[PDB]
């Protein structure tokens, strides 16, 4: 598929070389196609990755979140799983260097969604806890937050040294702070 | 001084145009200075990087050392580095260069070396908190190491992803953070 093979060739460079490194020049060239053919802007076609991947990931998620019966179990499966996937955290790095160029609100508003579809995970898993009672969370949104970042930062800047310390580190994390919530 | 006026006026080069722009050419002009002598002290534009970040580390450090006086026990010291590794960051100009040269070598071995040394010294602040906690009963942790790497890039995260809304709201839940995170510690 044309339309996808440049999702495809994108997906690499972004994750490879930065959001900026990338270059339409470049997602042109190693396709076989050209300007003329994407995709208009090229922030247009980077949110559609980000899309792809976040949905992916979410999917897979719960093709998996089955293995974990109490929602704490949960809670550290989610955050075990990030550090392994292969889905939307392999491109934080570049979603970083995107948001140091959110002025354009037609952005922000663009992403709200990207953003609440990243910490809904956390969302369902705390509520849902609730109802199970497992805990006590009063403000779910902000500890969902909390978490879907605090994680996101565990995974990403420690992308750099023996990928089973990490996952060490991880679950002393989930320990944590799942510890800290009542 | 040559050394230190070339670290001063790449750092402003790196401010005002980004990493990837700046030229050593530049430096060495507006340095007064010469290609051997760049050579010579950071063989590289990214060894040349990683000194001023090494400085500005020094910085951040002497700085913390004034603040922490403000709080008493370390709980308190918790609660007030992270508010300051947030607020501090949303202001601090290099940043932008910094992003930038991670997402450049965080590919790289060589330069993945020291940025390591690099990144250990900001966790040492942790590893102090936590130490001194100890030893004064306001909490037991017996893997400090680790849970100083913990709240180290837990934190970072917080501060680098956080960014999209109101800075009192980040501030907020930067300190809702550091409440539950210690409280899950003993």
């Amino acid at each position: 598929n044309l339309k996808d093979k440049i999702l495809g060739v994108a997906k690499e460079l972004f994750i490879k070389n930065g959001y900026n490194a990338t270059t339409t020049g470049e997602i042109v060239k190693l396709s076989e196609s050209s300007k003329g053919n994407l995709f208009k802007t090229k922030e247009n076609l980077f949110l559609e990755i980000l899309n792809i991947e976040e949905s992916k990931w979410q999917e897979q998620w719960k093709k998996e979140q089955i293995k974990a019966k109490t929602n704490r179990e949960k809670f550290y499966l989610y955050n075990e799983l990030s550090l392994t996937t292969e889905y939307y955290y392999p491109l934080q790095n570049a979603i970083i260097e995107f948001y140091t160029e959110y002025k354009t609100n037609s952005i922000n508003e663009k992403m709200n969604k990207l953003e609440n579809k990243y910490i809904d995970a956390y969302h369902v898993i705390f509520k849902e806890g609730n109802l199970n009672g497992e805990w006590s969370i009063n403000d779910v949104n902000a500890v969902s937050k909390i978490a879907a970042n605090a994680v996101n930062g565990i995974v990403t800047f420690t992308h750099e040294q023996n990928i089973n310390e990490r996952i060490k580190l991880m679950n002393k994390f989930s320990q944590i702070f799942l510890n800290g919530l009542s």
